[PDB]
């Protein structure tokens, strides 16, 4: 029961990202052209916490912003892969780490006005580095370790610019306090 | 001091949204094509709270997701407009409301991998409806009022799907408790 009816759906780009331009008839009966990244598509985000109450994060170059941002490891969920598997895979690729339990946190749409993507956050416990990172061509990042108290101080001070990382931290907080890690 | 050098920047679309396809030489000396929504561009988000401890929110159709999402009023910052002015304007357009103090909250990038956009959240106090909403062609939404206790219960239960709305609520929470509204 969509409120808008499709007139024509044009593919504007397929790679590196699929983008479409859709002509639709809206709730007013008038026509509108809507450009967006179609679904279904998703990505997983994972806050990796060690047994020492530190977090394994990444400082990554995000070209559209021209900045290196402090983020939790994350990546697109591949075709036929579960969000938890993509989380573990990106954790191993970007930080060279493995973890035990992965607690799922509330999923969210980062920008529903433009993209159908759903982001799936996870809190990973007993994270540990076991191998060197394996980055894709295109990824420019370094991994680092920070005490959770410092990560949450940055959050409270409003210094975590990546929304997904900030939101993952907020959802993770009650669990970290419950587990005695924060 | 960008780590990537521009080879060529092509405009893929200019309206309804500007999108570019940039060929760059990366940190590895190899070429890569990067598609993104360029900056500088921004939007303001505003959590409007009444003197009765309720919030004025919107239930809005977000076509890429095919869902109506519960969100705080928000919109693109126009050319030469401050983020606070865009916040007040979208509050008046979408909810027909005005407010007194607007407390700025930490800004964030909703999806730095794809867009340069910066979102500027605000907590608006003494919000009150004073006029009928004035929606743009393309906007399909209804305004509603909910007790803050219910809004935060939904947040804690993981039912707030729009990331920006969720993050605005998390940043607003300490202020609401400080002011005795939550
Ligand atoms: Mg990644
Ligand atoms: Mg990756
Ligand atoms: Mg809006
Ligand atoms: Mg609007």
């Amino acid at each position: 029961m969509s409120p808008w009816e499709r007139i024509l759906l044009e593919e504007i780009l397929s790679e590196p990202v699929r983008l479409v331009k859709e002509r639709v008839r809206t709730h007013t009966g008038r026509e509108l052209t809507y450009v967006y990244r179609p679904g279904p598509v998703a990505a997983s985000f994972v806050l990796p916490v060690t047994e020492r109450g530190t977090a394994l994060l990444v400082r990554q170059y995000r070209h559209p912003t021209g900045k290196f941002l402090l983020e939790v490891p994350a990546g697109k969920v591949d075709e036929g892969e579960t969000p938890e598997a993509a989380a573990r895979r990106e954790l191993r690729e970007e930080v060279g780490a493995e973890a035990e339990t992965l607690i799922p946190l509330p999923s969210f749409h980062p920008q529903p006005s433009f993209t159908a993507v759903v982001f799936h956050p996870f809190l990973a416990l007993k994270a540990r580095v076991v191998t060197p990172p394996t980055l894709e061509e295109g990824e420019l990042l370094e991994s680092l370790e920070l005490p959770l108290t410092e990560v949450y101080a940055l959050l409270a001070k409003g210094e975590i610019q990546d929304a997904s990382t900030a939101l993952t931290l907020f959802y993770a907080e009650p669990h970290l306090k419950r587990l005695g890690l924060l």
